[PDB]
Order: C-alpha cells, then sequence, then structure tokens
C-alpha cells in the first residue's frame, strides 16, 4: 500500500528518545490515524536475540499520510552499538535527539560516528526539552554545535533539519508542542527520500546451489535479492575468483520455465558457457559492472560476550577467523586500530579485514565472524578498500 521506512531514535541517555517515540505514535495517531503507545510500554524494552546476540529493543510503528514507519528505540548505549551493527532492520534514517539543556554529549557523538560507520544514510535532529529553555540564543548555539558535530562525521550539518520541540509537553497534550512533533514527521516524510524497492535495484542473486541439468547445462540456484534477471540478459559471476561473464539462457521455478526471475523469488538461472567447476561457494550473479569483488575492507564489528555464547579469551593481531558473507565462510586476517593490542568478549571495534579470497561487496554489507561454525562476532563493512 505505502512505502515502508526504517527509522529510530538515537542520542545520549536521558535526552528523551523514549518520550519522543511515545509522542510520535500518540500525536500521529490522533492527527492521521494509528495506535498511540505510552512511554512506559516503549521504555520497558523487551530483550530480543538473533544468533546469540542479546539486545534490549523496542519496536513501534506509526503512519504519516504517505508513509508507514518501523521505528526502533533502545534503553542503553550498549544496545544501540549492538542494534546498529547487528540488528534486524537497517535504518533508512535516524532521529538524533539532543536535549537543549545539556547539548551534545559523548553518546551523541558515538551514535553519529556509528551511524556513519554502519551506513545510516540520513539524520534528522529533534532538539528536545525546549520547554526548559526560554533564551532563544542558547537554542541557536546548541543547534550550531550539533551541525558542527554532524559535519565532523561527513553528514551535511548545515542542511540537516533541526526541530525545536518538547517530547514531554507534546505527549501531555499541549497543541503548540504537538505541532512540533508534526513538523518532525514532515521532515521524516520530506528529507528521507522514498526507499528504492528491491525490484528497482540492479540484479543480484547469491548462489546457494549448483547443478548440471541434462541437456541444458549449469544451473545456479538462490533467492533473487534485488532486481530482475530476464532470459537473454548478460550477467557477471563475482567473488572468490576473477569475475566471469555469461548469458542467462533460462529461469526455472520448480518445474515452470519463466522468461524472468524477480526479487524475492527462489529460482534457478541457466548460464551459457559455464561449467559446474567454475562456480564456487560465496559467489553472486550480478547485473554486469554493478558490484565489484574486494578482499580488504574497514568494518565496525561487535564481538559476542561469554554469555552470548562467544569466546572466553581475547584475540590479538594474528587472529584469522571465518568471515561469513551471505552463504559461506571466508578466512581473513585483521588489523587493529592504533593503541589496541587486544579485543575482549563484548567489545566493539573498528577493524580492517583482509580476506584470502575476494567477495562481492558494497559498503553496508553485513557479516558474521565464526570459529569452526559457531558465531563469535558480527559486523558491517564501513568502507571497501
Ligand atoms: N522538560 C522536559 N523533560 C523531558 C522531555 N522529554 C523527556 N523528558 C524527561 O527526561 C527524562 C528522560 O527521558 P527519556 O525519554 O527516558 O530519555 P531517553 O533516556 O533518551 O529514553 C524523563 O524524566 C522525561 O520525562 C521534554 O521535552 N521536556
Ligand atoms: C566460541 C568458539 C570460539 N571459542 N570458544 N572458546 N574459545 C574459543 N576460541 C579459542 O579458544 C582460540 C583458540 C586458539 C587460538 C585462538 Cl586466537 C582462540
Ligand atoms: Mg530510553
Amino acid at each position: 500500500t505505502k512505502p515502508h521506512v526504517n527509522v529510530g531514535t538515537i542520542g545520549h541517555v536521558d535526552h528523551g528518545k523514549t518520550t519522543l517515540t511515545a509522542a510520535i505514535t500518540t500525536v500521529l495517531a490522533k492527527t492521521y490515524g494509528g495506535a498511540a503507545r505510552a512511554f512506559d510500554q516503549i521504555d520497558n524494552a523487551p530483550e530480543e536475540k538473533a544468533r546469540g546476540i542479546t539486545i534490549n529493543t523496542s519496536h513501534v510503528e506509526y503512519d504519516t499520510p504517505t508513509r508507514h514507519y518501523a521505528h526502533v528505540d533502545c534503553p542503553g548505549h550498549a544496545d544501540y552499538v549492538k542494534n546498529m551493527i547487528t540488528g534486524a532492520a537497517q535504518m533508512d534514517g535516524a532521529i538524533l535527539v539532543v536535549a537543549a539543556t545539556d547539548g551534545p554529549m559523548p553518546q551523541t557523538r558515538e551514535h553519529i560516528l556509528l551511524g556513519r560507520q554502519v551506513g545510516v544514510p540520513y539524520i534528522i535532529v529533534f532538539l528536545n526539552k525546549c520547554d526548559m529553555v526560554d533564551d532563544e540564543e542558547l537554542l541557536e548555539l546548541v543547534e550550531m554545535e550539533v551541525r558542527e558535530l554532524l559535519s565532523q562525521y561527513d553528514f551535511p550539518g548545515d542542511d540537516t533539519p533541526i526541530v525545536r520541540g518538547s517530547a514531554l509537553k507534546a505527549l501531555e497534550g499541549d497543541a503548540e508542542w504537538e505541532a512540533k512533533i508534526l513538523e518532525l514527521a514532515g521532515f521524516l516524510d520530506s528529507y528521507i527520500p522514498e526507499p528504492e524497492r528491491a525490484i528497482d535495484k540492479p540484479f543480484l542473486l547469491p548462489i546457494e546451489d549448483v547443478f548440471s541439468i541434462s541437456g541444458r547445462g549449469t544451473v545456479v540456484t538462490g533467492r533473487v535479492e534485488r532486481g530482475i534477471i530476464k532470459v537473454g540478459e548478460e550477467v557477471e559471476i563475482v567473488g572468490i575468483k576473477e569475475t566471469q561473464k555469461s548469458t542467462c539462457t533460462g529461469v526455472e521455478m520448480f518445474r515452470k520455465l519463466l522468461d524472468e526471475g524477480r526479487a524475492g523469488e527462489n529460482v534457478g538461472v541457466l548460464l551459457r558457457g559455464i561449467k559446474r567447476e567454475e562456480i564456487e561457494r560465496g559467489q553472486v550473479l550480478a547485473k554486469p559492472g554493478t558490484i565489484k569483488p574486494h578482499t580488504k575492507f574497514e568494518s565496525e564489528v561487535y564481538i559476542l560476550s561469554k554469555d552470548e555464547g562467544g569466546r572466553h579469551t581475547p584475540f590479538f593481531k594474528g587472529y584469522r577467523p571465518q568471515f561469513y558473507f551471505r552463504t559461506t565462510d571466508v578466512t581473513g586476517t585483521i588489523e587493529l586500530p592504533e593503541g589496541v593490542e587486544m579485543v575482549m568478549p563484548g567489545d566493539n571495534i573498528k577493524m580492517v579485514v583482509t580476506l584470502i579470497h575476494p567477495i562481492a561487496m558494497d559498503d553496508g554489507l553485513r557479516f558474521a565472524i565464526r570459529e569452526g561454525g559457531r558465531t563469535v562476532g558480527a559486523g558491517v563493512v564501513a568502507k571497501v578498500l
């Protein structure tokens, strides 16, 4: 029906993220329709687990006239680290809450940095607790600080919408402040562009399996992540070895022959001129020249704690774990940031990885870190090298 957008509140503890979330649901419900949620519901964050990693996360939903929002909110800075690196949803945009009284604080900076590292494309600022501040000059100063901070991490500080509001007053029914929640909603609508639907993006299919079908040749199977592959189209085979070219000479689903395969569908793609031996675990079919193989990259990683089922001991420079991208492990070596000799269970670090075989990747690609099958960490490619 409507574009689905992933958003969430970020910023320092006690600046009013949870209150703002409650106020957004409430104000949009009574204006546009929906179900209002209350501070104490959202504040009481349920614990969720995905492959060992425990995160206290609250999920709410709200609607504007044109868009539907899945909105994430977390109690602790520890959860934001985990959620941003390894969480289910990747954010299309974040709302940075900064309390007008305090101004920018350490976690304000950390979340902006993390935002950049994990590829959070857009940030909008809600300048909160403006009911506690009457001197307009001070609001301007706090705003300028935030704009500066955002620019430091390559966000367009000068151009980022900043809304002067009060989450509490708006949650309590003050129409004058509820108007500011609506201004924020407008910026979500207007400033975060409509998310590209997978079908519209360049074709990509991670290869899960391979067969030689009698009287046709080599078929590669998987789910179409993005785009459309049609019979006759050229495709590249990227990863593990030098990229290969071929033509799609068929798309099968179960027993039905199709002229194309679309994002979301599990299909078998027949490849002209390609042997079964020329297909390796970890490769993707891609629209020619739309995704490149890389061996070395910069990453933000979270290392599982003892409790989460991770390592007991810490690792050092000479650590060579399995890096799980899409379908398969690939061994790699690491380089740690200056003045770091060690990494403990539960730490998160910037980490430069060098893979032994290349993998098709762009910035934003998620991965797990494994030791003989068992997940010991998780991460996201921050910059390809
Ligand atoms: N005066 C005022 N207080 C607020 C506002 N928003 C939140 N608070 C208060 O700040 C405290 C922390 O808010 P909370 O939403 O829990 O912050 P979080 O730690 O970022 O989730 C609570 O006592 C709120 O009532 C506001 O706009 N004005
Ligand atoms: C949870 C699975 C990994 N795991 N779990 N418990 N310990 C480990 N890893 C190691 O012991 C280890 C052994 C030799 C060298 C190094 Cl660098 C690390
Ligand atoms: Mg909170």
